């Protein structure tokens, strides 16, 4: 409740950045294989596929929900999808691809309809889709996720792609740990501190690395837990 | 006695008929505080939205997994699916739609793939999914359920709504409790005993049945395990 868990999640998508479509799943199975034995605060995996056109016989938009483990989210793709959400008082799950920008202006609709429904939520936290690529090297960690990427915007019809696949990346985590650690504990600010993290580390090719990024933070926050009053 | 679990899942569609627009979400709401607040066997949740289309302009069918919490699952979707959730040795979730002669064959078909990969299959939780309908008069249920079905049914292209959805009810749960439950309990025996339930209650609509229904097994199961010891 100003603890925070952890989930992780995946995008369903063929031949992400280069990996050969056999190999982008074992890596996958590999990010899974740390959640179960090598590590715990990761408590929930969600697959992101958002991209698809969910409309029944009617041409009739689907209202996307998303589920973690009991709880159930909807996710933040409008301002009408987000008003209505108000409505029930149901949290959101931010979208990944939203320039952090875009995205902080559906959390204010969601504190504005609140508002008008005099729903009263205050406990109810949302819930952050990032990217993150953690390499003490700067730039191989950017021109990496820009590879997961450009490889995603080749189906979603882009017009970014004209000026924009670098604030996505802007928007998302990476570089050195620290400043990953203090970038993201800085973003949870600019969102009144009300929300939760799926973080999808499938851009970090170097699975030790990312093993290593996983297991670190898990010994951090199992800490931070631990000393100072959460569980 | 291994130690069997449950979740519960929801269908997604809109203007049902029978159930008025915001009459259903309102209900599926009260599930939902069913298990946030007066249970404790309900671990998890789903929303299977199947009907659709997972193509894209490549035209590529996209890998229909299934997340229940920190666990990933593979749909029975069909024939090779199966099959290629027979490899990575992944579970798969039977659906509530396909005939249990159907629901059959294909766990019969993973086995058969599984021991020609050399992944042991022993202890492998596959997952269940099942309409519940519940009301001593056994005879009700199946009006109720066979109309969310009718109510459904359309998009799908069953091979039965031209004959008739009797297969279907057939497979999942309509009748009466001390009933129905006998019953499932006599489905589990159909895959090994290596099945887990996701249970789906909307077909009931007096939503007093439902939080009976829903805490009296609750309490029921809670109770055989703090019996024969498993929590
Ligand atoms: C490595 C690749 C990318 C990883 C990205 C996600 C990683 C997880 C983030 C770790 C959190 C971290 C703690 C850790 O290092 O152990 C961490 C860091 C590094 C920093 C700089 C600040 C953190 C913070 N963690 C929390 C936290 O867990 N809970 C919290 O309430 N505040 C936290 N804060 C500050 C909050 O803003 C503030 O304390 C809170 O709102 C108190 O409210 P008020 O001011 O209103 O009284
Ligand atoms: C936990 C499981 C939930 C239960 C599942 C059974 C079905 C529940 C249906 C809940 C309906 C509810 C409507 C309510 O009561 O008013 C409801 C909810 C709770 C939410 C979150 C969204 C709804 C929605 N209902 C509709 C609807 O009835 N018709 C519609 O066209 N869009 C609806 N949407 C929105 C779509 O997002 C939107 O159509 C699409 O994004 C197009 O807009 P744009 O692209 O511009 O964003
Ligand atoms: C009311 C709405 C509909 C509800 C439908 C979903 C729930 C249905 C109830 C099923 C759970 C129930 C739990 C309970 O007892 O409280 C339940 C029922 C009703 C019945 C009839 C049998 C249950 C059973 N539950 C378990 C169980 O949790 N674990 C188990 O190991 N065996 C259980 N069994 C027996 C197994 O079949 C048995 O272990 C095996 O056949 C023998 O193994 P071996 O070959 O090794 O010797
Ligand atoms: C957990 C994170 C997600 C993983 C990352 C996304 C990338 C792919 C992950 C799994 C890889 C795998 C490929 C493999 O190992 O060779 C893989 C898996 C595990 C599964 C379950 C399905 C795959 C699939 N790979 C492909 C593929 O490469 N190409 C394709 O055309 N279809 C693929 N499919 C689709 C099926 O083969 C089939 O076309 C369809 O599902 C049949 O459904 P229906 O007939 O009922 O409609």
């Amino acid at each position: 409740m100003n603890k925070w868990n952890y989930g992780v999640f995946f995008v369903n998508f063929y031949n992400k950045g280069q990996q050969e479509p056999s190999k982008t799943m074992n890596n996958a199975l590999e990010t899974l294989r740390i959640i179960d034995e090598d590590t715990s605060i990761y408590d929930v995996i969600n697959i992101d596929d958002h991209y698809l056109v969910k409309k029944d016989s009617e041409d009739k938009k689907l209202a996307p929900f998303i589920t973690l483990g009991e709880k159930l989210y909807v996710l933040a793709t409008s301002e009408n999808t987000v008003d209505i959400a108000a409505k029930y008082a149901l949290p959101l799950v931010f979208k990944w691809d939203d320039i952090n920008e875009e995205r902080l202006k559906l959390l204010s609709f969601y504190n504005a309809s609140a508002s008008k429904y005099n729903k009263n939520i205050d406990l109810v936290r949302h819930q952050l889709m990032l990217h993150v690529n953690v390499n003490e090297a700067e730039t191989v960690a950017k021109e990496e996720l820009k590879l997961y990427i450009e490889n995603y915007v080749a189906c979603t019809q882009p017009s970014n792609f004209n000026g924009s696949i670098d604030s996505i990346i802007q928007s998302n985590v990476t570089g050195s740990y620290k400043d990953c650690l203090s970038y993201v504990a800085n973003l949870a600010g600019k969102f009144d501190n009300t929300v939760d993290f799926l973080l999808c580390f499938e851009s970090m090719q170097d699975q030790n690395k990312k093993k290593s990024v996983m297991i670190d933070l898990n010994n951090q926050v199992i800490k931070f837990r631990q000393d100072n009053n959460l569980i």
